[PDB]
């Protein structure tokens, strides 16, 4: 999986664990998508998902809109929504669901107001993954990339959304960090804040 855990932590019945690779390779039930609103998978982690699932990123986004669409009667997805896919390709790895999230768009800013957005994109596949019984959940660092916010930023608000968390069927929940210097960042916010 050529993955690297750099922190392990208990945080109430939950094992919180950091992690650097590709989320695509992470031993979880469910792993989290950092989606835009319409689950339009052309970047980032988003295409990166989509590609491993099916095999072609278009053709993920096509299922991805259709689950939208009968999950919500929409075609878009507001920050603490969350959109239940197949795995498909994944699941040789033991991964079963794709739990779609949209972060807010930081573009290098912070505030109150983006904060509690990012919170419900992190709390919102932590819940939706409780309410399905699934037992362990990676997540990658939304709204990190392209939304541009603070990767500090970003961490810190993915700890609080964990330890506020209330549940009986999530056991293991993991932060997944592609770049090995963003990975470093990553993990002196976890040392400060556990
Ligand atoms: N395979 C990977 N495994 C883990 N993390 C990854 C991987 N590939 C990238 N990352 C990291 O994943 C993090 C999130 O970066 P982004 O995927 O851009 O997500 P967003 O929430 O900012 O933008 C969401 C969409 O909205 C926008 O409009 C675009 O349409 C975007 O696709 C970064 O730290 C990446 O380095």
């Amino acid at each position: 999986k050529h993955m690297e855990v750099l922190f392990e932590a208990k945080v109430g019945d939950i094992t919180l664990r950091l992690a650097q690779g590709d989320i695509t390779q992470y031993p979880a039930k469910a792993i989290v998508n950092a989606a835009n609103e319409r689950l339009e998978h052309g970047g980032g982690v988003a295409y990166a998902i989509a590609k491993a699932c099916a095999g072609d990123a278009g053709l993920y986004t096509e299922i991805s809109k259709k689950a939208m669409r009968e999950q919500f009667g929409r075609d878009c997805i507001d920050h603490g929504e969350v959109v239940v896919t197949p795995a498909m390709n994944l699941e040789e790895r033991g991964i079963k669901y794709v739990l779609h999230t949209v972060g807010p768009v930081c573009g290098g800013m912070w505030s109150g107001e983006l904060k509690e957005k990012l919170y419900k994109a992190f709390l919102g596949p932590l819940e939706k993954a409780e309410e399905m019984g699934v037992e362990s959940i990676a997540f990658p660092a939304v709204s990190a990339g392209i939304r541009g916010c603070d990767l500090e930023k970003v961490v810190e608000t993915f700890l609080e959304a964990v330890k506020d968390f209330k549940g009986s069927a999530v056991k293991e929940v993991a932060l997944v960090i592609y770049d090995r210097k963003s990975a470093e960042v990553a993990l002196k916010v976890f040392e400060r804040s556990l």
